[PDB]
């Protein structure tokens, strides 16, 4: 079976609004979302779909997009780097599964390039 997605929701996390977050949501994740290369990043990795049962054997923090979008809504991250940190991981887990050049690799390093494009531009603290 595939794992359940990552948590997105969690009753007992304090909550707040921020410049950083709210631009993350509103920007980053907006962004990012409309590229020509984010639809497989979008949604958790279906590996039964794919056909990939050794996926979950060698990713086991998996994340994408359509889980941080949840998490931003939800207020999850109390901190702008969470955020951030689910990005990279996200960026790496794609070059950890598969190889260097390969395609859904350079897809990924795009979506990344723009995405610190995005970060260098985050609103003051
Ligand atoms: C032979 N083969 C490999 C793949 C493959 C290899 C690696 C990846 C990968 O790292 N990511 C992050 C995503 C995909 C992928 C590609 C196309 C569609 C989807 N749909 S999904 C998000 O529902 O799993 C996922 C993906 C697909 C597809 N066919």
């Amino acid at each position: 079976m595939n794992p359940p997605p990552p948590e997105t929701s969690n009753p007992n996390k304090p909550k707040r609004q921020t410049n950083q977050l709210q631009y993350l949501l509103r920007v980053v994740l907006k962004t990012l979302w409309k590229h020509q290369f984010a639809w497989p990043f979008q949604q958790p990795v279906d590996a039964v779909k794919l056909n990939l049962p050794d996926y979950y054997k060698i990713i086991k923090t998996p994340m994408d997009m359509g889980t941080i979008k949840k998490r931003l809504e939800n207020n999850y991250y109390w901190n702008a780097q969470e955020c951030i940190q689910d990005f990279n991981t996200m960026f790496t887990n794609c070059y950890i599964y598969n190889k260097p050049g390969d395609d859904i690799v350079l897809m990924a390093e795009a979506l990344e390039k723009l995405f610190l494009q995005k970060i260098n531009e985050l609103p003051t603290e």
